[PDB]
């Protein structure tokens, strides 16, 4: 068996190699990287995502969010307060500003270290779910505007037509902008890409020790657990690495910087923050391999979970017992 210690593998494919997305997420895979959880992939150094970056300022962030911690500097739940509309340029000198700058540091591990150490005692402003794509329209290799749709995987694989789109995603970070432990909706793929500014830190536990972390998460936020089977689909909860390894959860962490690609697994849980003002791009994705991880994944049924219209086929196809149930919450 390939990747037997579930590593966080790296890639670097040739212009060639990077023809064909579905071909190169199958040899990933052929290399055992799927079991990590996440693995980043280095374009070649022809490729590029858009020309410049230099006329982005007047894209708007609808709704930026600050992201208010509770708990303690090791295991804290945050919730997401609603502010005033602000451009991408007003975010930006926002980010840079001395009140949500970057601290000094010395290196990505102080950076770290600073991070869990003091997250808590602030309240960062997330511009996140914004759906969009800054990719060339002439970009004809992952582009994440132009990848299959789910919908035509699930026809493809499954013989039914349903209703839905898929499209991709920006996220607007600054320093301490956190996401929480989640997997995907679904159990889906996803694929990252920064196309711009500081790194972004990524936590990963691999899919075959899902339920270990599952289980942690139901002793550390035991309120939580008791209102939602699937409490982990609200994303709001964060562990820090000291406490994961102090209760012997496998995991793996890498940071990815703008110019890489990551992708992240069926079942694959992760977590991570931002070291400073940047642009991420995301979406969801599926393949043959996914299908049975669809039919499997839990479900938030407590209504705190923000579902897209997109997931409701998935459901009703891959879950038709759960469907009821679930659309009661929706
Ligand atoms: O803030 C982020 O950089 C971030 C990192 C990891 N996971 C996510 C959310 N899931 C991916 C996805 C698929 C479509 C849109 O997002 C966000
Ligand atoms: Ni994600
Ligand atoms: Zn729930």
């Amino acid at each position: 068996a390939q990747n037997p210690n579930c590593n966080i593998m790296i890639f670097h494919p040739t212009k060639e190699e990077f023809n064909d997305f579905d071909k190169y997420i199958a040899y990933m895979e052929s290399q055992g990287a799927h079991r990590a959880g996440l693995a980043k992939i280095i374009p070649p150094k022809e490729w590029k995502a858009r020309e410049t970056y230099d006329n982005i300022s007047e894209i708007l962030i609808a709704t930026p969010l600050q992201q208010v911690a509770s708990g303690r500097a090791g295991v804290f739940t945050q919730y997401h307060k609603k502010k005033k509309a602000m451009t991408v340029g007003e975010y930006r000198h926002l980010a840079n500003s001395k009140k949500y700058q970057t601290p000094p540091h010395q290196n990505f591990e102080d950076l770290e270290r600073k991070y869990w150490k003091n997250r808590i005692y602030n309240s960062p402003i997330y511009g996140a779910d914004i759906s969009g794509s800054l990719f060339d329209e002439n970009t004809k290799q992952w582009n994440l505007g132009h990848l299959g749709t789910i919908q035509d995987l699930l026809e493809k694989e499954c013989g039914v037509v349903i209703e839905g789109v898929n499209t991709p995603y920006l996220y607007f970070g600054m320093w301490k902008t956190t996401f929480a432990w989640h997997t995907e909706d679904m159990d889906l793929y996803s694929i990252n890409y920064l196309h711009l500014g500081e790194p972004k830190t990524w936590y990963v536990v691999p899919p075959e020790h899902g339920q270990r972390l599952e289980r942690l998460a139901r002793e550390l936020f035991p309120g939580s657990s008791r209102g939602c089977g699937a409490f982990l689909r609200h994303k709001v909860a964060l562990i820090s690495p000291t406490v994961l390894k102090e209760n012997g959860i496998p995991f793996n962490r890498i940071t990815q910087e703008a110019g890489e690609f990551m992708v992240t697994f069926p079942y694959g849980y992760h977590a991570g923050f931002n070291h400073g003002f940047n642009c991420a791009e995301a979406i969801n994705f599926a393949t043959p391999r996914w299908i049975d991880y669809g039919k499997m994944a839990s479900q938030c049924s407590c209504g705190e979970a923000r579902v897209t219209f997109s997931m409701d086929a998935f459901v009703r196809i891959l879950q038709p017992e759960r469907y009821d149930l679930w659309k009661r919450g929706q």
